């Protein structure tokens, strides 16, 4: 079955800047601004969009040791992006995949608010404990405040 966890987060980067930097170039960003939080992002198959599959290696000591994503969906108009979490780390037996969607909005101040929903797919009478779902929030955060940091000392960067 499905169980969805929905939250919104803040940042100070206004939103296109923010989907060009954060979302469609995590994959060099990630490592690069926060080695402590993602290892290496390796692209298996693809371009970057419907269909492309990740490997996401997380650093030594991390509770998951890589997991593999497909990005389902990439829209540019309204900022939004859609992947799966379909291979390694808590994927198996209880859990099929994990379908995330973020939406970036911009705000009259010149910030922006995501708004992120994580779908855990599960196998059988297994359900989703909380500690799995705050891990993944906190990650999120972690790489958001290094990827800000990054875009607010590196001014020439994604415009």
């Amino acid at each position: 079955g499905v169980f969805n966890y929905e939250t919104e987060t803040t940042s100070v980067i206004p939103a296109a800047r923010l989907f060009k930097a954060f979302i469609l170039d995590g994959d060099n960003l990630f490592p690069k601004v926060a080695p402590q939080a993602i290892s290496s992002v390796e692209n298996i198959e693809g371009n970057g969009g419907p269909g492309t599959i990740k490997k996401i290696s997380f650093p030594e000591g991390f509770p998951f040791k890589y997991v593999k994503d497909r990005v389902d969906e990439v829209d540019h108009t309204n900022f939004k992006y859609n992947y799966s979490v379909i291979e390694g780390g808590p994927i198996g037996d209880t859990l099929e995949k994990i379908s995330n969607e973020i939406k970036i909005v911009a705000t009259p101040d010149g910030g922006s608010i995501l708004k992120i929903s994580n779908k855990y797919h599960t196998k059988g009478d297994h359900e989703v404990k909380a500690e799995q779902v705050k891990a993944s929030k906190e990650m999120g955060e972690t790489l958001l405040r290094a990827v800000e940091s990054y875009l607010l000392a590196h001014s020439d960067a994604y415009n």
